[PDB]
């Protein structure tokens, strides 16, 4: 017996949570559900809202405090282990993470041998995707992939053709593909690119150069040095209309997604790349302004860290797929666990955070909004036990009474330390999930 | 044969000219002495003045009308190079106007490298200066300049001393200066900030946040993102007690004048910024009001625009100051050309304008007031002829006649096209000079 009016809300919250999950939705649905219930009893939608927010801030802290850290390769490997359901894969990720460090570029690649192989190379990644989604090549992943690409680096906009075709020709005359990173690519240069690309006459991609202004020119310089090319900036005697392939950097493979370009390989001497690396260590030392050291460490990281490449073997392209996926997922989990740490999954951490909300003194509407969150904190667990075909109220009461870290495991069915068991979660994820559920829920009780 | 009187008065005028704003001074003197003779011949002040005012208008629409427009990077470049006495400069500014766009912010600082530098960075200028002039650090330029500051955004009034202590404590702890932008900064809060600045204890500036109510609160948030800071509010974010330096935003430099605040190089995540600019473009499209719309789009033009910096090849001395104040003039002066156009430089475009006065209602005293104007229009060129040592009336008569758009030069001594010959003024400038003079003259007539 579910109230029609609540059901219609339920579905409006779900159809939203989609766009911005399973935890977050079930968690939102609960919040909104208790929301409408108290809004109907004459309660300020706003007061219930701010009250929720305070509750969520407080639970957040409590979750970040009571979070098991993940630092040793050994631990790290275990986290990735779970995320992929394979010890072999987690160890290879932990290896890679150790080599290039937790925050390093770790891509995964379709090897033709079989098994699982780790290789390191140079390259870097920046948060700038393709200009047009028409530059795409693997529709399912929504990525463009160039192979043995020439790299055009331009410190201005590109929109004419009169300066493009000189270069373009000389590049198709090599039967090589091309990545161009410029201030921007505007139509007549964007369309000549996207078009020749479908004609199949010319494969390529265009990406907005990262940053703004002068730092932007230094990051293009960076890329030239890490690619073996020279930045095209007519301001210093280097015409676009006049450029032999000599001015373009090369690499092994480029990969552009909706928001990040990855170059893999080089591309400039070990000398030059060392030179740049040092010079940047210099600026770092000779600066007393913290911003520039931030942005410098940043440039350094990409330039110095290089790229870890995980190689996977297979025979069905579908397996190659499922594999690439599984690994990629384990990476992002690994990285997230190394940042706020890790916590018992199963929705137990959340349901056992509820009693932290008594340390909170609020009055009326903001106090109810707090107690609403307190009830929602159990939704994820209760929801799981329901799919498990167990008794929601009943499981919420057999867990509300157990050691901090133990609850229902729907794999075995055996109430145990869920952390032990490898039912865990990166706490970033549990904290994100609550926060969104609480924005969504807030917005609802207000619009 | 100078008149001790007209002399004693031309002199008095020159001083009232050195007040705000020299073409105007010669104009104002010409209007006043001519205006005096006539007053000393019966003619009424109020009458002549009123007349001058109406006579100036006419000369205005006319000067606007005879305006060679400027759009292109060529033209624009050309203008600034004149007003700067360099063509590197001209270009460098025309360039600077290419990038940040035409009505964007273009800052000039004195650097220590040699080649005048164009750096683009994130940043912002808004229309509010220092709450108090005691924050001034360069007393010549009436400016407060702050290096590597920590910026504080507060959507409420700051008055209370105690409220800030826990934050100020932490900022003195870093040797960094602080720019505070609140609803206001008054009372013991204000004096405390000031006292400390005089002492040397602590380097700050306090500025009022722009606009009102909601719309102010939104711009604050804009400043927040552009800087990496978050707006301290008592409705979303937390109290001013137990605040962290991570809350503060930062930038390479803040310039606060009597009128304005520039934030150079905000320390914000370039993509955080981009994202917000997005949020605004959306708001614009969803906007139900053509008013709500123009506001949003200038907010947007501030974020996305950033700030052109120009560094002054130095090496090495007081020249770096002069050199700065010139580059600056060449900038407000190109921004000005574009906006209204250019005209016959020299003292010319003004002269040839007088023939536009006759189309008025030449009646009584106001008839004469206007007749005074047609006279002073000669003044500009007059003075110049007086320098290279010519015959005012002769040079003046000849030029008075030469086909619309030609006149004499200074280095050139050639009655040739002077626009082409490269000698010109922003209309606006020329229009302002006359308008000002008349306003001076305006006094000497009514008052003693
Ligand atoms: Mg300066």
């Amino acid at each position: 017996l579910e109230d029609p009016y609540e059901k219609i809300g339920a579905e409006l919250v779900k159809e939203v949570a989609k766009k911005t999950t399973t935890t977050a939705t079930v968690l939102a649905q609960a919040l909104v559900r208790e929301g409408l219930r108290n809004v109907a009893a004459g309660a300020n939608p706003l007061g219930l809202k701010r009250g929720i927010e305070k509750a969520v801030e407080k639970v957040t802290e409590t979750l970040l405090k009571g979070a098991k850290e993940v630092e040793t390769k050994e631990q790290i490997a275990a986290t990735a282990a779970i995320s992929a359901g394979d010890q072999s894969i987690g160890d290879l990720i932990a290896e890679a993470m150790d080599k290039v460090g937790n925050e390093g570029v770790i891509t995964v690649e379709e090897s033709n041998t079989f098994g699982l192989q780790l290789e390191l190379t140079e390259g870097m990644r920046f948060d700038k995707g393709y200009i047009s989604g028409y530059f795409v090549t693997d529709p399912e992943r929504q990525e463009a992939v160039l192979e043995d690409p020439y790299i055009l680096l331009v410190s201005s906009k590109v929109s004419t053709v009169k300066d493009l075709l000189p270069l373009l020709e000389k590049v198709i005359g090599a039967g090589k593909p091309l990545l161009i990173i410029a201030e921007d690519v505007e139509g007549e240069a964007l369309s000549t690119l996207v078009v020749n690309k479908i004609r199949g006459t010319f494969k390529s991609v265009a990406v907005k150069a990262p940053g703004f202004g002068d730092r932007r020119k230094a990051m293009l310089q960076d890329m030239a040095i890490l690619t073996g090319g020279q930045v095209i900036s007519e301001e210093v005697g280097l015409t676009l209309e006049n450029a032999d392939l000599s001015l373009l950097g090369k690499a092994r493979k480029v990969v552009v997604t909706k928001d990040e370009t990855t170059i893999v390989e080089g591309a400039g001497d070990t000398d030059a790349i060392a030179g740049r690396v040092a010079q940047i260590r210099q600026e770092i030392e000779n600066s007393d302004s913290d911003y520039d050291r931030e942005k410098l460490q940043e440039r350094l990281a990409k330039l110095a860290g290089g790229v870890a490449v995980i190689k996977a073997g297979a025979a069905t392209e579908v397996e190659l797929k499922e594999r690439k996926h599984r690994i990629e997922d384990a990476v992002r989990n690994a990285k997230a666990a190394v940042e706020e740490g890790i916590v018992a999954g199963g929705g137990v951490t959340l349901l056992q955070a509820a009693p932290t909300l008594d340390e909170l003194k609020l009055e009326g509407d903001e106090a109810t909004g707090a107690n609403i969150v307190k009830v929602a904190l159990e939704a994820p667990l209760k929801q799981i036990a329901f799919n498990s075909g167990l008794e929601p109220g009943v499981v919420a009461e057999k867990v509300r009474n157990l050691p901090a870290g133990h609850g229902l495991n729907a794999q075995t069915g055996v109430y145990e330390d869920l952390l032990a068991a490898g039912v865990a979660d990166p706490v970033k994820v549990t904290r994100s999930a609550l926060q969104n559920a609480a924005s969504i829920a807030g917005l609802f009780l207000t619009t």
